């Protein structure tokens, strides 16, 4: 996991309001939480103070849509064997929580049903955790903001001013953890209370569609930020339609290794003969995105590209040495010569032509005449469209080889 800071543009403004640590994704099958932290990171600005964000605590489990591959990570904050696979991660998390710079902690979850204080039915009862705002105790002496109960009551009131359906009404849950809630005594927020941080958990119901879960998580975040007097902005209107559009953001991309950025959405469901660097374990292959919850994971003979719990495409890998010597290629684009950098996307209105290179072979994927296809003037009508990266059939791979090594890729997009 990674921690990402959301700070004011002026460094000196960091100490002028409180500091929140915002965490989600300790359970890998709770996408409301880690899509909310993602959207917070992408679309909000913190104007004074600081919000530190760990958008997904348990990324290996998120990648396999799993509650916890190594067990429940949210029961590992008390006793823990040093040989537990997550022991180092727990120590990193405790370190972040217990830093003197942190004042408050907000931990996001998705939970089944809808909590009610007395039993109604199977979906609505006190054993359920959905749509409630949780504290371990009413007060934490020594904290900058000791009145957890007041903060919670006000945060709940804020959320409840924006209910989508009345059944979704938020309720307070005080677990009184120090008084023998054996389970909660091993969880993250109790650890935070014991470091004299004001700590809260927000749980959105799993009965809700993802965009509604994320809506309630953002409402909780905004409610707590208002209580803390951490000033913020966001670049969208907070409603489920907007949230849906921002999760399904067609501007999202992924850059795998030194390859060109590819769009996250509307990829073909399988990409064949996809070059990946050899002798590299999948978790160590670099992958960048403008989102914060994107990754690669092995599944049988494929490598999945994941956006949270969403499967964006199935890579059928071609493991090969990535020779980094080739920096750029001379291409004619729409009659005009230019030096195109390896790893870029070039837009094409009409045509292109790759100038031949002594020791480099070009394969235009979807075009045919160990193919060498430099020296051909290529138009959209020359492509077999099923080789496109995208469902829209506009984006094609050009792969370069200095045999038997991969020298890089350029994408052409027909516009
Ligand atoms: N349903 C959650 C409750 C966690 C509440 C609080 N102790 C926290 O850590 O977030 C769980 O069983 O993990
Ligand atoms: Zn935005
Ligand atoms: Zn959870
Ligand atoms: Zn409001
Ligand atoms: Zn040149």
């Amino acid at each position: 996991m990674e921690m990402i800071e959301k700070a004011p543009t002026d460094l000196e403004d960091r100490d002028k309001a409180p500091h929140l640590l915002l965490l989600a994704g300790i359970h890998g099958d709770e996408p409301g939480g880690f899509n909310a932290t993602n959207l917070f990171l992408m679309h909000y600005s913190v104007l004074k103070g600081l919000v530190e964000v760990v958008p997904v605590l348990n990324k290996p489990s998120m990648l396999r849509n799993h509650r916890g591959l190594y067990g429940d990570m949210n029961r590992k904050f008390a006793a823990l064997d040093k040989k537990d696979p997550e022991y180092p991660t727990i120590q990193e998390i405790k370190s972040l929580i217990a830093k003197p710079n942190i004042d408050a902690v907000l931990h996001l979850h998705d939970g089944g049903g809808y909590y009610r204080p007395v039993y109604v039915d199977a979906m609505l009862n006190p054993k359920r955790w959905g749509n409630c705002f949780i504290i371990d105790q009413d007060e934490v002496k020594g904290a900058k903001f000791p009145n957890l109960l007041a903060f919670a009551n006000n945060t709940i009131e804020s959320i409840n001013a924006h209910l989508l359906h009345p059944i979704e009404e938020y309720h307070l849950k005080n677990t009184r953890t120090a008084q023998g809630d054996t389970e909660m005594q091993k969880a993250l927020t109790f650890y935070a209370i014991n470091q004299k941080k004001s700590a809260f958990a927000n749980e959105a119901s799993k009965e809700l569609p993802l965009a509604s879960r994320v809506f309630y998580h953002l409402q909780a975040i905004e409610g707590l930020l208002n209580q803390l007097n951490i000033p913020f902005k966001r670049d969208f209107e907070l409603n489920p339609s907007s949230v849906h559009a921002l999760i399904n953001d067609k501007s999202l991309w992924a850059k795998i290794s030194s390859l060109p950025k590819i769009p996250l959405f509307n990829l073909r469901p399988r990409l064949n003969h996809f070059p990946l660097p050899h002798n590299t374990k999948i978790p160590q292959i670099p992958i960048e995105s403008n989102a914060y919850i994107v990754g690669l994971v092995k599944n049988k003979q494929e490598v999945f590209l994941k956006y949270g719990n969403k499967l964006m495409t199935r890579l059928s890998p071609f493991y090969i040495e990535f020779d980094p010597s080739l920096e750029e290629v001379k291409m004619q684009i729409d009659n005009k010569d230019q030096m195109v950098k390896i790893g870029s996307v070039v837009e094409v209105k009409e045509s292109f032509y790759i100038h031949a290179m002594d020791n480099i072979r070009a394969n235009v994927i979807g075009f045919s005449v160990k193919p060498n296809e430099a020296g051909y003037t290529i138009r959209f009508k020359d492509f077999q469209k099923r080789f496109s990266l995208d469902k829209q059939e506009r984006i094609y791979r050009i792969e370069f080889y200095k045999n038997n090594a991969f020298s890089g890729m350029i994408l052409v997009k027909f516009v």
